[PDB]
DNA sequence: ATATGCTTACCGTAACTTGAAAGTATTTCGATTTCTTGGCTTTATATATCTTGTGGAAAGGACGGTGCTCGCTTCGGC
């Protein structure tokens, strides 16, 4: 069975109280009868730390270097930017050249 | 001399969009299975008759260390 949007709060609370070291004990103390890998995916999907914030200037240098080094025609491989630049997903990163 | 007036660069998530990797049903090629006939094995006295294959004969060609001292021959003597 899927979640009911009521266990992620206690999950992140226990993860912050323990230090995000061992997710197995966290899942066992949470009492969901599910594997740690099955709940960690939804935890990271509901987490906000995976995203980014207002754009700086020093990262523009790296983006321009990566473009001038591995861009082809009118297509830009933003997946390479996701691989190199941490924090940027594939959805909202394309705006960096839109 | 400055705040709200409207105007627009842009960093908040979202879905219907183009096409390559990955799971799914389907008929076709080929390999497998199952039928068919028919001889294998016993017997029966019959017995035909003509050839086959043999066999003990005839008869052949085929290959089956070192003195040591009698005596044998050949010249060879005067």
């Amino acid at each position: 069975q899927e979640w009911s949007r009521e266990e992620e709060e206690r999950l992140q609370a226990i993860a912050a109280a323990h230090g995000h070291l061992e997710w197995q004990k966290i899942a066992e103390e949470l009492g969901t009868s599910r594997s740690a890998f099955q709940c960690l995916q939804k935890f990271q999907q509901h987490n906000k730390a995976l995203k980014r914030k207002e754009w700086t200037e020093e990262e523009d240098r790296m983006l321009t270097q990566l473009v001038q080094e591995m861009r082809v025609g009118s297509h830009i491989p933003y997946r390479r930017i996701v691989y190199y630049m941490e924090g940027r997903d594939s959805m909202q990163l394309i705006y960096r050249w839109t």
